[PDB]
This record gives structure tokens, C-alpha cells and sequence, in this order.
């Protein structure tokens, strides 16, 4: 009963007392350290979709078994995604993300060292399933530090990282395993895919260590009623600004804050409570009062993922005949390309950071969304690699913003108390949506050009239909 007017009051606090901090410093020191932790899932990303199918032609397999691994590591990281979103409701934001980054470099480390295949693959699942975790947990956990004066373009900022660890991904397999050769096959070569599978390992290893230095979020600890240690990491944020922008004699005005009120046995039982939690926070996220948001989320993230990942497969496919067609009179293309176009995205980040809380979030997606979908059409027509490559510089350009305009949307639609646990679920649906689409656009492969792209087309217009329903959340305290 009253703890909605009790919440309502501590977001109102909150504001204000960020305000009296103001941006500076500390947000830029996080903005790197979970921007490595972005980067991480953009390495693995990378590895899944674009290495290990062209390693599968190196390692022995069999015919019915050649598709599996990336569905396994898909499935993990669905797992993942849903499982650490769920605790870091509980447990907190940074615990579950260091937690989840150990497990990920764990068995990151472990897989460079397996001799068989089936270890391998269980591995590199459980190194999917501790990485599923990092971005419903990065996004809120900076956006709780963030003051509703310029917290979207903030937030559109933190995209980046992302493309550069795909980028890393890209250039570190064309420098250390061209030919994509993955014999279980290094005996210290310096040139082998286990150097290259401990070198992706590198960007979550340096988050963990980078993140070990920062503070867990206060809004965490109020919603939990921890009231003085939540005192003391805003304390931290505000000496840190203001002796940052030499002004070191200014004192934290803040004087009270509102807030929120055998060993296996035990452990058993404190399972039990967690998973009860974590389970009450999931259905909670479809209440009367939150149904039909959740719904229309579900549906436009369902068609983003689908379009995107069954484009990542269509592409590559569509290159190589076209390049067969030409030649009818390697690890450097993928590079290049990734490469082209990283360059592209930037400007289109740039420009939806720079006008997210300018225009607003529902405009910048629903304008992306119709310049996806329209952009998305167009790569029927390509007629040469220079051209496929162009449009497909053009549709991630335009892509990018609605993905940040819905990544803002999404972390402001939901409160506090259950953020992590929706952006989890609707990640976890992203990557059932990734394994759809690739399955069924792999079934295309051998039929026909243009039958793809119209599919993509048309469920990113069904995207667009249901973004346009959403409500918009410019000028409002974080909930
Ligand atoms: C909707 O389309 C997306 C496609 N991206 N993409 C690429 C390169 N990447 C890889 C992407 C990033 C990550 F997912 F890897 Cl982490 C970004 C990018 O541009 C190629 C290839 F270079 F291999 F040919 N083919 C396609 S489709
Ligand atoms: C709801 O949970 C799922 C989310 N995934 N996701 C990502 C990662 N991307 C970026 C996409 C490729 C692009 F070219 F379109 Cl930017 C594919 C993808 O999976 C980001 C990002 F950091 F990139 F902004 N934001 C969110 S939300």
C-alpha cells in the first residue's frame, strides 16, 4: 500500500541529491571501466557468429553437428542473461557483474587450454552463460548514477564499446589465426587459435580488475534499506566531482535519505528465498499496471534481434556469390568490413546521442526504426561487393539509433526494484530471437536472394508498428 508513495519520494530525493553531485569525474571513470564490460560481450558476440562457423570446417565434426556449437552458446547466453538480470535485483548490480565476469574469463581460460571437442563446447557455453549477463546489468547500474538533465545521451554514449569489441574480435582472428585453423595445436606457436581464444579472454579480465575499484550503486542500497552505506558511495561520487574540478572545499550537503524497508542447509534455503525473489520480480514485470509495456517490448526488441541476426548470415552468403559471379569471368574481408563499418555506426551514435534528449526517445526510435526498415529494403538491389558493402554501412548507421534510442527506453520504462530483472528477460527473448533468426535464414541459403531481405524488411516494419505505441519518458525522474 504505501510503499509505492515511499518509493515515489525516494526517486524525488535521488534526483536532487545527484543533481548536488553533478556529472564530472567519476560518471567518466565508470563510463570506461563498463565499457570494457560491454566490450566483452562484443568479443564474444564476434567469436560465436563469425569465427567458430568458419572454424568448423577445421575441426572434426560431423554433418548433423556442424551447426551446434553456436546454438549451444546462444542457449547459455540466453540463460545467462535471464539469470544474472534476476539476481542483480537482489544481490546487486556490481556483485552479479563481477560475479558473472569471473565465470566468463574463468571458462574463457579454461577452453584455451581443453583437448577434445565436447569439452570445448561445454566450456565456451558456460563462458556464454557468464557473459549473458553483462549488458541488462551494465546499462542500469551506469544509468543509476546519471541525472535526468542529459541521462539519454549519456547513456547513448555507452554504445560504443560494443563495436569496438567486435572490432578487437575481428582483428585479433585476421593477426593470430588466419585460415581460421582450429586443430585440438599450438605447443606455444604464438600463431594458434589458442592464443587467439586467450586473447579475447583479455577485455573481461581487465573488467573485472578495473571494476573491482568501483562502488556498488546507492540506489541499490536504499531500495534495501541500506541507508549509510549508500550515504558514503554518494559522498564518494560528489568528493570525487568536485575535487576533480578543484573546488575540494565543498561539503556533501546530504544529512538523511529516504529508503526502502548445517552450511549446505543453509545455503539450500537461501536459494530457495533468492529464487522465490528473483520469480516474484519476473511476474511482477507483467502486473496490470506494467502488462502491456512489457508486451509491446517484447514484441519490438523480438523484431530487432530476429532482422538483425538472420542479416548477419544473409550477408556473408550474399558477398560470396558475388564474388563467385565476378570471379566467373578470407579472415581480412570480415575484418575489413567490421571494420568499414564500426566507422559507419559512429556518426549515427553520435548524432542519436547527441539529440536522445533533444527530440526525445520515442521519435529517435520510431525515425530509426522506418530508416531501418527502408534501408533494410534496399540491400536487395546491391549489384556488386562494393555496393552490398556501402548499404550495409548505411543500415547499421541507421540501426544503431534506434538500438540506442530502445536501450534509453528501456532502462527508463521499469523502476529500480525490478529494472535489471526486465532488461534480463527481454535480453535473454534478444537471443532466442538471434537463434531463430539464424536458423531460419541459414534455411534460405541455397533458394533464392531476394525472399530474405523482404522477411527482415517486414518484421522491422512490425517493429516500427509497435514502437510507436510505446510511452515516452523525456523529463521524468528514474522511476
Ligand atoms: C545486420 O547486419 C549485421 C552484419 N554485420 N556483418 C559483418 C561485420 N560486422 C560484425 C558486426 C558486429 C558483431 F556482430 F560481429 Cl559483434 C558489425 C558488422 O558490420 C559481416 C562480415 F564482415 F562478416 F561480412 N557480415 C555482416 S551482417
Ligand atoms: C534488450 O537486450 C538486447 C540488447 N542488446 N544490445 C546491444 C548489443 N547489440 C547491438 C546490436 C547491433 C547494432 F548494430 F544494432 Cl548496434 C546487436 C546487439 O545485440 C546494445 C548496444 F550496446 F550495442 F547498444 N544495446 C543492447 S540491448
Amino acid at each position: 500500500a504505501q510503499r509505492r508513495k515511499e518509493r515515489e519520494e525516494l526517486a524525488q530525493q535521488y534526483e536532487a541529491i545527484l543533481r548536488e553531485c553533478g556529472h564530472g569525474r567519476f560518471q567518466w571513470t565508470l563510463y570506461f571501466v563498463l565499457g570494457l564490460a560491454l566490450m566483452a560481450d562484443g568479443v564474444e558476440v564476434f567469436v560465436v557468429g563469425f569465427v567458430l562457423p568458419s572454424a568448423e570446417k577445421d575441426m572434426c565434426l560431423s554433418d548433423s553437428n556442424k551447426g551446434m556449437l553456436g546454438l549451444i552458446v546462444y542457449l547459455g547466453m540466453m540463460v545467462g542473461a535471464f539469470l544474472w538480470g534476476g539476481l542483480a535485483d537482489r544481490l546487486g548490480r556490481r556483485q552479479c557483474l563481477l560475479i558473472s565476469l569471473s565465470v566468463n574469463s574463468v571458462f574463457a581460460f579454461f577452453s584455451s587450454f581443453v583437448q577434445g571437442y565436447g569439452t570445448f563446447l561445454f566450456c565456451r557455453l558456460l563462458s556464454g552463460v557468464g557473459i549473458g549477463g553483462s549488458i541488462p546489468i551494465v546499462f542500469s547500474y551506469f544509468s543509476e548514477f546519471l541525472a535526468q538533465e542529459k541521462r539519454g545521451e549519456h547513456l547513448s554514449w555507452l554504445c560504443m564499446f560494443w563495436m569496438i569489441g567486435g572490432v578487437y574480435a575481428a582483428a585479433m582472428a585476421w593477426a593470430i589465426i588466419p585460415h581460421y585453423g582450429w586443430s585440438f595445436g599450438s605447443a606455444y606457436q604464438f600463431h594458434s587459435w589458442r592464443v587467439f581464444v586467450l586473447v579475447c579472454a583479455f577485455p573481461s579480465v581487465f573488467a573485472i580488475g578495473a571494476l573491482t575499484t568501483q562502488p556498488e550503486s546507492p540506489r541499490f542500497f536504499l531500495e534495501n534499506g541500506k541507508h549509510d552505506e549508500a550515504w558514503m558511495v554518494l559522498k564518494q561520487v560528489h568528493d570525487t566531482n568536485m575535487r576533480a574540478k578543484g573546488h575540494p572545499e565543498r561539503v556533501f550537503s546530504v544529512t538523511h535519505i529516504k529508503t526502502i524497508h548445517t552450511w549446505y542447509q543453509r545455503w539450500g534455503v537461501r536459494a530457495l528465498s533468492l529464487g522465490g525473489q528473483v520469480w516474484g520480480n519476473f511476474l511482477s514485470c507483467f502486473g496490470p499496471e506494467y502488462r502491456r509495456i512489457t508486451l509491446m517490448m517484447m514484441g519490438v526488441w523480438f523484431t530487432m534481434s530476429f532482422s538483425y541476426y538472420g542479416l548477419t548470415v544473409w550477408f556473408p552468403d550474399m558477398i560470396r556469390h558475388l564474388q563467385a559471379v565476378d570471379y566467373a569471368s578470407g579472415a581480412y574481408m570480415v575484418y575489413f568490413v567490421s571494420f568499414l563499418g564500426t566507422l559507419a555506426v559512429l556518426p549515427g551514435n553520435i548524432v542519436s546521442a547527441l539529440l536522445m534528449d533533444k527530440i526525445g526517445r520515442l521519435r529517435m526510435l520510431a525515425g530509426s526504426s522506418v530508416m531501418s526498415c527502408v534501408s533494410c529494403f534496399f540491400l536487395s538491389f546491391g549489384n556488386s561487393e562494393s555496393a552490398m558493402i556501402a548499404l550495409l554501412c548505411l543500415f547499421g548507421g541507421v540501426s544503431i539509433a534506434s538500438w540506442n534510442a530502445l536501450d534509453v527506453l528501456t532502462v527508463e520504462l521499469y523502476p529500480s526494484d525490478k529494472r535489471t530483472t526486465a532488461f534480463g528477460f527481454l535480453n535473454a527473448l534478444c537471443k532466442l530471437a538471434a537463434v531463430l533468426g539464424i536458423s531460419i535464414f541459414t534455411s534460405f541459403v541455397g533458394i533464392t536472394k531476394a525472399a530474405p531481405i523482404l522477411f527482415a524488411s517486414a518484421a522491422l516494419a512490425l517493429g516500427s508498428s509497435l514502437a510507436l505505441k510505446l510511452p515516452e519518458t523525456r523529463g521524468q525522474v528514474l522511476q
